[PDB]
């Protein structure tokens, strides 16, 4: 079972095992619970049910994340293999997942001032570095989507990371995400770093309506043929302009025609620096 990445080859011998002893778990926080190993950490765990090929995947997920050095990639901090059931050791990302984040923290009456424009584009950012990274070396995700985006914290100070590389570690129907799909992806099982790219236009859909599902009232198989007709989804409310036209550049048809991250991300902070775009208010649910 060997992994390559950035010209370098890998097993499992070569993932740091942390012994048992020195790992105890606090809570669930999912499963995925929260450790000390006194360092904190988040540990996944491999349920001993499962088959001798989901324990394959599971050991692979971990050699991928571990071989990661990005600011903007949850950090490996090791595994402990030796014992059952197995754990694998990440950086603890306080804040969880960005779709549960930005439904739960939406503006409203409690709190109008819960999220700003400059926070949502600070997220956007984020992660559009870490798909740089991964763009440039040669690594496709295959599944960008906020579902898979984690935040360090809750607070001001937070940090988005990309948290899940499950897609990429299969790889390597009616549950593929479909919705973050781009058409050659859909009919061709063709992808490359473009297909990233697509991705990230609907991952920027969902921060900027706060955590809406894509394709609202539309089924997986209604967005295929939506989106292979040239069909793409409307502003989310209140959403400015300059940002849905980073979208709407991310879900062109031909995937020469959409931008590198590079450009994603000068287009994003050209945005940050518009005083018309960051004062632009959120929408308050009631």
């Amino acid at each position: 079972p060997n992994y390559c990445f950035a010209g370098k080859t890998s097993s499992i011998s070569d993932l740091k095992e942390v012994p048992r002893k020195n790992i105890t778990l606090i809570r669930g926080l999912g499963e995925v619970y929260e450790g000390q190993v006194p360092l904190q950490v988040a540990v996944k765990t491999l349920p001993e049910v499962y088959s001798e090929q989901d324990e394959l995947d599971f050991l692979m997920e971990a050699l991928i994340i571990s071989k990661f050095n990005h600011q903007n990639i949850v950090r490996c901090i090791g595994v402990s293999l030796q014992s059952l059931p197995r754990f694998i050791l990440l950086e603890l990302m306080a804040g969880g997942d960005l779709k549960s984040f930005l439904r739960e923290t939406r503006p409203r009456p409690s709190q109008p001032s819960s999220l700003a424009m400059l926070d949502l584009l600070h997220v956007a950012r984020d992660i559009a570095c870490g798909c740089q990274y991964l763009e440039e070396n040669h690594f496709i995700h295959r599944d960008i989507a906020a579902r898979n985006c984690l935040l360090t914290c809750p607070g001001p100070g937070r940090v988005a990371k990309i948290g899940d590389f499950g897609m990429a570690r299969d790889i390597y129907c009616a549950m593929l995400p479909v919705k973050w799909m781009p058409p050659e992806a859909f009919m061709e099982g063709i992808f490359t770093s473009k297909t990233d790219t697509w991705s990230f236009g609907v991952l920027l859909w969902e921060i900027f309506s706060l955590g809406y599902m894509p394709y609202p009232s539309k089924s997986n198989q209604e967005v295929l043929e939506f989106v292979t007709s040239g069909g793409r989804m409307d502003p989310p409310k209140n959403c400015p302009g300059p940002v849905y036209r980073i979208m709407t550049q991310c879900w062109q048809h031909q995937p020469e025609d959409r931008p590198n991250f590079a450009i994603i991300l000068e287009r994003i902070e050209y945005c940050t620096q518009d005083p018309d775009v960051i004062n632009t208010a959120l929408p308050i649910e009631y």
